[PDB]
């Protein structure tokens, strides 16, 4: 049975003491820019080629990319239009991959030789990741493109991992954090924030290097928390870094949850201690992500917050009540109908 | 001031304690065998002129470098091939090296993607060498494993990249250190690296793999931090290391940043053992071995100046003073080998031939 009290509990600390508030978009805006990275996007993946060797079926790719371009648009406010775009296809790959079930054994035996031979990779999935990979890398510098490349590569080992649907040997109290930055693209993410239009990656080295590194924990283990809900009865997920921090530390659920937030509010903190007295173009953009990528968790359809806000609509309890202004807040300024920027659909793109 | 002897002392004699350091069927004459085989073939691979040319090192720091990587591998890594041995200190002594350029990557890496992707050869000369010569290294190993190689070393490149800064972190960075230490630790590659697809199977023992490389990672750069931690005290040249950045990220004193590397050391020992005593024989004698040798390395290789620890306390009646010099007695007993036992000639002398 899902902790719905101290779901609420601890959500609630968590936007309380980041002071959650997203005024990054006007509402035109936002509509603006989801139509825009949607569309091209959608163009892309329905192409005859990304058709075929992406094995999805395509309720669900509508839907993860639907999910994408709003995480992206909602969390990378200060880049380009054409960067949101190219941003959300990589996103979207990485998305598929990630509720995915496969064997990616077989496709990997010669994984190197093709690598450093030039040759298609065997996995579709790299095949195709690796071709459009340039769309993303032209917007970036080579030490930004670096991180974005190995944390690609990371990602994809970690949901290999996952296959196993292993969540530690009890008392392997690194296994948990070991496989969450594996899966968590902190790197890519961090770095992707930094495009050369707008920044100089080599005047900017050392704050963009620390926003990747102090970065990369915060932004895992807010989605640890917020997406604890959809992740639960979830086959594919149970494998997670709270239900591994139980398995693996030998503790209770709420033990591992009350970890969780001790980091992120911790992680919170020394975000603000760190860039604070720094470039303001850089502040800027991680205020921007920060509160954009609460905004998003709290409106996408991923992560089903709605289905705890009706089954909490009611009863006074101080976070119930404190939860629903958070999500209402949100909602005000990211609810946005799908039927105005989501459209044509893919599949119709696809057979046109 | 002055380098916390006691301290250090009782942390080591716990440390040698906790993963059960004793003595091995793993002879002086076979480590020799192993020791020359591995060198042999490396010294013969760094004299080759294409290797000669691309590689900007001295030669005095490449002998060096590769003796001291021949050790570290020949001693860890007990339980696999001498073929293997030998390829493993190419590649890691490759990695050693990249230490010694001050050159900034960014011009050299500005197409690293698209020359990957179309397999042009890499233009910083570091990455077609090692690019080159990873499938030496990789066909001892099975494709999960191989990732792990292949990711630990792009990981380290960036480690390298990074530490041209000479940067410990932002004050109030917390999260800083332990991500460059992570970045330039080799901990997957390492980890990985111990499970020949000759001697395991990969699928079968993907578990305790997986496992073994999350828990290596952090016990092996730790136990090297620590272990450096008397030769890099006083050094004014090395200003940048995981108690260093501790210092500088948290605000703390450098006591403080050493006790934090010692509870994080000695915690992940006890877990090692906790987590692999009862798993499979095979597993737990690489991870065993691996520890043993890793430690013996530390305390014979003059580069730790160790020897200056243990002619200090050589005489005093104390019980962790004895323990150490014990536990360093057993390790020189079997490991205080002489270069002109195996590694010979010097690679330079190869390279006129
Ligand atoms: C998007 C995919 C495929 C997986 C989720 C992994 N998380 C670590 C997020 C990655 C992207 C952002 C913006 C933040 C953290
Ligand atoms: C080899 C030395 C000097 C120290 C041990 C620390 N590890 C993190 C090494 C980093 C560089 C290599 C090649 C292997 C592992
Ligand atoms: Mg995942
Ligand atoms: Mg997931
Ligand atoms: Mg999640």
């Amino acid at each position: 049975n899902f902790p719905t009290e101290y779901f609420l509990n601890t959500t609630v600390r968590l936007l309380e003491y980041i002071r959650y508030r997203d005024s990054n978009y006007t509402r035109e805006e936002r509509i603006e820019n989801l139509h825009y990275a949607y569309n091209k996007a959608a163009h892309h993946f329905a192409q005859p080629r990304q058709q075929q060797l992406l094995k999805v079926d395509p309720k669900r790719l509508q839907a993860s990319l639907q999910t994408i371009v709003g995480m992206v648009v909602y969390s990378w406010a200060k880049v380009s239009k054409e960067c949101m775009a190219d941003l959300s296809i990589h996103y979207t790959y990485t998305l598929v991959l990630d509720d995915s079930k496969d064997d990616p054994y077989p496709t990997m035996v010669n994984y190197f030789d093709d690598l450093q031979a030039g040759r298609e990779q065997a996995h579709p999935w790299w095949a195709l990741v690796n071709e459009h990979f340039p769309n993303v890398l032209r917007h970036f510098g080579p030490f930004c493109s670096l991180n974005l490349i190995r944390s690609t590569l990371d990602f994809f080992e970690g949901c290999w991992i996952e296959q196993y649907n292993f969540g530690g040997f009890p008392g392997s109290h690194d296994y948990p954090q070991f496989l969450r930055r594996m899966n968590g693209l902190g790197h890519c993410v961090g770095a992707s924030l930094w495009p050369k239009e707008q920044f100089n990656e080599r005047s900017l080295f050392l704050e963009i290097t620390s926003a990747i590194a102090q970065m990369e924990n915060w932004m895992v283990w807010v989605n640890d928390l917020m997406s604890f809900y959809k992740e639960f009865d979830d086959e594919r997920d149970q494998i997670s870094l709270v239900k591994n921090y139980v398995v693996s530390d030998e503790i209770s659920l709420h033990e591992a949850l009350e970890k969780l937030t001790q980091d992120t509010l911790h992680s919170s903190k020394q975000m603000v201690a760190v860039f604070s007295d720094k470039d303001p173009q850089v502040m800027d953009t991680i205020e921007c992500f920060m509160h954009g990528y609460v905004t998003w968790h709290l409106c996408d359809r991923r992560f089903r917050l709605s289905e705890i806000y009706e089954k909490v609509k009611e009863e006074k309890t101080e976070d119930a009540q404190k939860f629903c202004k958070f999500y209402e807040q949100a909602a005000n300024v990211g609810a946005v109908s799908p039927s105005e920027w989501a459209y044509p659909p893919v599949a119709q793109l696809a057979n046109v």
